[PDB]
């Protein structure tokens, strides 16, 4: 059967399955790509990340301040760079 494995996770993936795979401290957005021995095809995400905890694009993760005494909102936009917003209270 048409199956592609990647080492970094352990589990075989089908033509047209994609997951996620961590390299070098990130999570990379992987798909398998079939003929062959099932080669592996791996692709950075439209994602933003790090601190503690991933984020989506356009998501929100609205918790405390870093540098304050006060509860921080902060948010994300894509657009292929990686900005985000926040505005305490």
């Amino acid at each position: 059967e048409e199956t592609c494995f990647d080492k970094y996770t352990g589990n075989t993936y089908r033509v047209g399955d994609t997951y996620e795979r961590p390299k070098d401290s990130m999570i990379w957005d992987c798909t398998c790509i079939g003929a062959g021995r099932g080669r592996i095809s791996c692709t950075i995400a439209n994602r933003c990340h790090e601190g503690g905890q991933s984020y989506k694009i356009g998501d929100t993760w609205r918790r405390p301040h870093e540098t304050g005494g006060y509860m921080l909102e902060c948010v994300c936009l894509g657009n292929g760079k990686g900005e985000w917003t926040c505005k305490p209270i």
